[PDB]
Formats: C-alpha cells, sequence, structure tokens
C-alpha cells in the first residue's frame, strides 16, 4: 500500500550471494548474513563480470562451501575493508579537564579508557567509495564517522545522539559536528536521515534525534553557521515525519501524531534469509509483504525487536509495528518542535519560531489526551484501528512508556513527576543494573532481561531535571547502577556492550537474530555523559 524505495542492483546481487552462502553452510555454522551485503567489488572487476562468474559457478542444484569462499575472496574486498581507521583530529589521550569532577581515581581512569575507544570507533569512508560508489554498499560521506562497533560497520542515525553526548564530555566537538554534517548530507540527498549510511537503508529512517544533536552542539559551541544550515534540513525532516504514511490523525472525545513506517515490504537485505524464513508461515504474497513492512518498520523504530510491536506477544510473526502510534517517536518530534522553535528564535525568524511553538503545544496536549494514562502513571502507545478509544492503549509496561519525562514542560511539572516516580518504582522495570526495556522475557533483544543505554539516559536526564528530590535521587541511583554494571562487564571482557542484562550486575545482554556486539557507540557515550553529570566520590 505504501511506497517502496528500491535498493541498488549491487545490494540485490549481494543478496543472491548471501542466500547461496547460508544454504551451503551447515546449520550451526550459519554466518552473519550482513557480512555479505557489506562486501564491495574488488577492482578491476565489474558487477556484470562478477555476476556472470557467479551465474556460471551456481549452475548446479547446494554449492560446495570451499568453492563459494574462493569466489568471495576472488571478486570482493571484505566487509569493512572500505571503512578505514581515522585518527580524530580532536582526540587527546587525557583531555585537560576531562571528568575533572570524578573524584574516585579508579572510576576516572576507567572512563579515560572508555574515552580511548573513540579511536577504535573512528573511521572514514575510503576514497573508492567516494570515487566509484556503485562498487560499494557503504554510502559516501563528507566527514569521518563514529560507528556503533563490530557488525555495525557504518554510521547510524539515532545512535549518534548519545555518541555526541559522550564526544562532548570527551571534548571532541569537531568529531561531534562531523557526525551532524554527515547526517545532514543524508537529509539533503534523501529527504530524511537513513537508518544507517548503507544502500540497503535508503528505504527507512530512525528515531529523529538530528535536531537534538544540532542543539546540544550549539548549546556548547554557539556555532551559528551550523544552526543556519540545519534549519532547512530539519524543516525537510519534520515534513517527512508529519505527512504521508508517517502522519496519523486521532480524534478525541483532532490531534496530528506520527508513527514509524518503513518504505519497504520485502526481506531486509542485511537479514534476507532470516526474514524470508520468518515470513514462510504466511500463505499469500500480500500477507508476506505486510509482515515484511512491519519488520522493516520495527527496524526504523530503532527497537528491533520487542513484544512492544507484537499484536500477540511473544509471537514474532504477529509483528505489527505500522499499527502503533508510539510514545517515544512523538517524544522525539515534540523535541523537534522545541528545537526548531529555539533555532528560529536564535536566527532571527520569530515568525517561524511561533509556528513551531504552537506546534509543540498541540503535541503536548495530544500527549495528555492520547498517550497519557492517569491510572497507569505513564504514557502508552496507541494502537490504531480515526478516533480514540481506551482499549486501544497498550497497557504493557515499557521504558519507552516513561520517555516523556525527558521533555522539559513535563519534568518541570512537580506533581506529574511525582505520579511518574511512583508508577516507575512500582512498575518492576527498575532492576539491579538499570531500567529494563520491558517486563517480558521474549528472546528478543529489546525485551527483558535487557536494558539499553538510550533509554537509561532519557529517564535519568528527565528525572534529574525535575525539582522533585525523590526523582533526583532515583535518577542518580539508576545512573550509578548502570555505570557500575558497565564497569564490571568491562573488567571481565575488556569491552563495552551494545546492551546489558540489567537483571544481574556485571552481565551483558543478548537475544535477537545476532550475537552480542561490542564497541559500543551510545553505550560509551551514556557512560561518559552520566559520569560528567554525577561524578564518582573517592569513597565509593
Ligand atoms: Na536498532
Amino acid at each position: 500500500s505504501g511506497p517502496v524505495v528500491a535498493t541498488t542492483k549491487l545490494v540485490t546481487f549481494l543478496q543472491r550471494v548471501q542466500h547461496t552462502a547460508l544454504r551451503s553452510y551447515p546449520k550451526k555454522q550459519t554466518p552473519d548474513p550482513k557480512s555479505y551485503i557489506d562486501l564491495s567489488l574488488k577492482r578491476p572487476y565489474s558487477l556484470s563480470t562478477i555476476e556472470s562468474a557467479f551465474d556460471d559457478l551456481t549452475s548446479e542444484s547446494p554449492v560446495p562451501v570451499e568453492t563459494l569462499e574462493k569466489f568471495v575472496k576472488e571478486y570482493f574486498d571484505g566487509a569493512g575493508e572500505d571503512l578505514l581507521h581515522h585518527e580524530p583530529v580532536d582526540f587527546v589521550s587525557d583531555p585537560s579537564g576531562f571528568l575533572s569532577n570524578v573524584e574516585n581515581e579508579e572510576v576516572r581512569e576507567w572512563a579515560r579508557e572508555v574515552h580511548g575507544l573513540w579511536r577504535n570507533l573512528s573511521c572514514r569512508v575510503s576514497d573508492s567509495v567516494r570515487e566509484s560508489a556503485d562498487r560499494h554498499t557503504l554510502l559516501p560521506l563528507p566527514e569521518p564517522v563514529i560507528i556503533p562497533g563490530s557488525r555495525f560497520r557504518e554510521v547510524y542515525y539515532w545512535d549518534s545522539y548519545w555518541v555526541i553526548k559522550g564526544l562532548m564530555t570527551s571534548q571532541m566537538f569537531t568529531t561531534a559536528k562531523g557526525l551532524v554534517t554527515n547526517l545532514m548530507s543524508l537529509v539533503e540527498t534523501y529527504g530524511y536521515a537513513l537508518n544507517g549510511a548503507r544502500a540497503y537503508y535508503t528505504n527507512r529512517s530512525q528515531p529523529p534525534l538530528l535536531s537534538s544533536m544540532v542543539y546540544e552542539i550549539y548549546n556548547v559551541t554557539k556555532d551559528e553557521e551550523l544552526v543556519r544550515k540545519a534549519i532547512p534540513l530539519l524543516l525537510k525532516e519534520y515534513e517527512f515525519w508529519n505527512s504521508g504514511k508517517h502522519k496519523v490523525v486521532i480524534r478525541d472525545a483532532d490531534h496530528v501524531l506520527s508513527r514509524y513506517y518503513a518504505m519497504w515490504n520485502k526481506p531486509r537485505p542485511e537479514s534476507s534469509v532470516f526474514d524470508e524464513e520468518s515470513a514462510s508461515g504466511f500463505s499469500t504474497m500480500l500477507e508476506k509483504q505486510r509482515f515484511h513492512r512491519d519488520i522493516a518498520t520495527a527496524a526504523e523504530s530503532g527497537c528491533d525487536f520487542s513484544t512492544r510491536w507484537m499484536r500477540d506477544p511473544p509471537n514474532f510473526t504477529t509483528m505489527a509495528t505500522t499499527s502503533v502510534v508510539p510514545v517515544d517517536l512523538n517524544v522525539f518530534l515534540l523535541k523537534m518542535e522545541l528545537d526548531i522553535a529555539f533555532m528560529m528564535k536564535v536566527s532571527g525568524d520569530q515568525n517561524g519560531s511561533d509556528r513551531f511553538v504552537k506546534a509543540s503545544k498541540a503535541r503536548e496536549k495530544a500527549f495528555q489526551t492520547v498517550f497519557w494514562n492517569e491510572k497507569a502513571g505513564q504514557w502508552l502507545d496507541y494502537w490504531l484501528s480515526e478516533t480514540w478509544k481506551a482499549e486501544n492503549q497498550n497497557t504493557n509496561v515499557f521504558a519507552s512508556n516513561f520517555a516523556p519525562i525527558w521533555i522539559n514542560s513535563i519534568n518541570s511539572d512537580e506533581n506529574l513527576v511525582k505520579k511518574v516516580v511512583t508508577a516507575l518504582k512500582n512498575s518492576g522495570l527498575i532492576a539491579p543494573a538499570g531500567i529494563l526495556t520491558s517486563l517480558t522475557n521474549s528472546g528478543q533483544q529489546w525485551d527483558s532481561p535487557n536494558g539499553w543505554a538510550p533509554q537509561q539516559e532519557m529517564i535519568v536526564t528527565g528525572l534529574g531535571r525535575s525539582s522533585v528530590k525523590e526523582a533526583k535521587e532515583m535518577a542518580e541511583d539508576i545512573a550509578r547502577r548502570w555505570i557500575k554494571s558497565n564497569y564490571l562487564v568491562y573488567k571481565k571482557s575488556g569491552t563495552i556492550h551494545e546492551k546489558l542484562k540489567v537483571t544481574e550486575l556485571g552481565e551483558y545482554g543478548g537475544g535477537g537474530e545476532y550475537m552480542p556486539q561490542t564497541g559500543f557507540g551510545w553505550s560509551n557515550g551514556v557512560i561518559l555523559a552520566f559520569l560528567e553529570e554525577y561524578g564518582w566520590p573517592s569513597h565509593l
């Protein structure tokens, strides 16, 4: 029903290689399918040449594993080989003043190792990608990047916000602005920031944190040229989220709100084989396409995957993301309206600034009417069937149900904060190492027993900005629990993880279609962000 943004024939040929690859290997020896979509064509061969050779090699119906592997190393450069290390111009081993507020000498010295990992995550798109981009699925980019880590060998959209928060702590403002410049280039080329900087991501976006990245950088550097460039591109991205399939209207007892909606109704190329098997239970092609669109839409939500998006959890195949008006998404567009109104006021466009002020107040009242649940003491996703109805609220408990606390008109409301503090301390989401993303152990990675850095930060930051003392103490307690568990994990394995098993201190999290991943961009950023805000006493 919705549009479908086509991918490049390089991507579609690499899916052929991937499908051949995972048929050939034994079941437990299944490789990561993404390492195939991340290949690039080895010079001087062309695509047609490589495809002809592949067609000759595959004229027999599986392929011997050793024959396949020989083809891979002959015609392709490995995954990540077109992504080269880059020494950030603004990196310094120990920055002057870095976490100077952190008394505990052991905590601060660990944090400087964490800060040292910006060098590992720092890399740059090779000159082949810029000169002959048709040979790569890596997209070309104006500036060096910070990647999440490990299998995520490209820059991602919403990761970069919490990365940028850490880069500020690390005093790496040029690297931080380089990420924003890269992301603005994607808005300019495509009209929206891609899920990540790969050709198989041109069909969808991610939670829209661009305006927050520009804001947090401006708030420190007061770079008025960055704001002036950003405004036309943010106006574009705001248009993208409030029109087309992304816009929904909910009439009350009319509010314009947004939903995720990927422009894709096929197996995700990076996971093509897995998605095809996931959908094999549907009998018609329309049912497969609707399911694939909800899978891809869950990818665009950033939370792939969770019982949050399942119509009948924990059944993966009831994934229904396009039916969900999500709390956190509309938190981020409320922020977008506050951010643009600020940047227009600052750049001498008080007329535009008032448009977005009224925008923000309409969404603030959509929040109370549509998402808020007084009896729950939290905000709830609204599931579509249009006009509102109480049973359409998803009453299950998620950390994203508490994301509005991040918003200043919310956390400035002393009475609201108190209702939210109690609802959250009684929710059961608070766990030994931080905040559980949900209460259902589903085997997915965005579910219990896991907790996630971006959700820790939004709640801690929000609670900490209130004037309510119990919120402020709960916020610090969560941050220290998160920091501690990340320290224990780091001492055990020498790395920082994508997500934590917050049910146990010192344990990283797993689940989902791929193995636990390390680096890890927003995890490092939140650790540094929390330490800059709260410090660590030497007596602790
Ligand atoms: Na994600």
